[PDB]
């Protein structure tokens, strides 16, 4: 079964499959369309599944897509562990600029549902981590959007002390205010 | 580029996604609705994702669902390696009783598309293997059917050298001529 836990930000949900641990190994339903729509309360279609691998300390993110390319993301960690983050970037939201951080691992099986209107990011905590994520809309480069990981306005408390290994693109990400200029 | 390979049985396809990166840092699209639909030529919706873990030699299978609960399955291996099998069980099909076997591993990133009308099964080749599934219809206990792994009429050539480990339920599966292929 799956336990659904709300986070400090209402629309962001943690899903936790409680799994067997049998003799052959285990087996669980990681996603179920009818169930998920009933949980969220509205129709939701995932059109794209992605799978990525990263080394310890690689931080990916604070990504989002604008307007009609806005993507809802249901993510989890197939291998290792990451510290996942969701930032509410809806200017009209009571929780705008607020963030939620959750540890997702192959062991705990947690998932994080991040609706459209949020930016996402995560850091690899284990030697390597394999991240899976489903999206409500296709990734389209022309729509990309990013926010610097250590932006003070948001003030995420990242579990690490070292500087994260960032991609050239994420290291050059603008601060919250700039980032949302035309949004 | 992304490669789609046809097997000896027409409707069964092997998919090998476009991977960006190394053995130590990558990213790929494991499913894309519009692309898949164009490939298959008809509309297809996956309503359920499954995730399993199995020890070496655990063989799961020769499962299918009857009539309206018939499922199409897109499967891949996120961890380790398995030998995956699809058996055509459409009584009116020119390839009825025929099978296709493909090695799917975390490394090769191959996926097998198994349409409605086929039974499915696989054996774990690595110490452990984590298998991921996407189905076009929900599991249905009433509609489920199974076929014994070593059924002679089908005659699958299982790669393993050792006896497989089966769940009580699969060890008790009937032989093809006894399977309830239709509702």
């Amino acid at each position: 079964m799956m336990i659904v836990i709300k986070t400090a930000i209402p629309d962001v949900l943690i899903l936790e499959p409680k799994v067997f641990g049998d003799e052959r190994g285990f087996f669980f339903e990681s996603y179920n369309q009818q169930t998920f729509e009933e949980l969220i309360g509205r129709k939701v279609t995932f059109v794209q599944d992605n799978h990525s691998k990263s080394k310890k300390n690689v931080l990916r993110g604070l990504h989002f897509q604008r307007g009609e390319n806005a993507q809802g993301k249901l993510v989890r960690c197939a291998v290792g562990e990451v510290f996942d983050v969701a930032v509410d970037i809806r200017k009209e939201s009571p929780t705008f600029g607020q963030w939620v951080g959750v540890n997702l691992s192959a062991e705990n099986k947690r998932q994080l549902w991040i609706p459209e209107g949020f930016a996402h990011g995560f850091v690899t905590l284990s030697e390597y981590a394999e991240f899976l994520y489903k999206a409500t809309n296709y990734y389209s480069p022309s729509s990309e959007g990013s926010i610097l990981w250590n932006d003070e306005a948001i003030g995420i408390e990242w579990p690490f002390s070292q500087l994260p290994e960032l991609s050239a693109k994420d290291a050059a990400a603008p601060l919250l205010d700039q980032a949302l200029l035309t949004e």
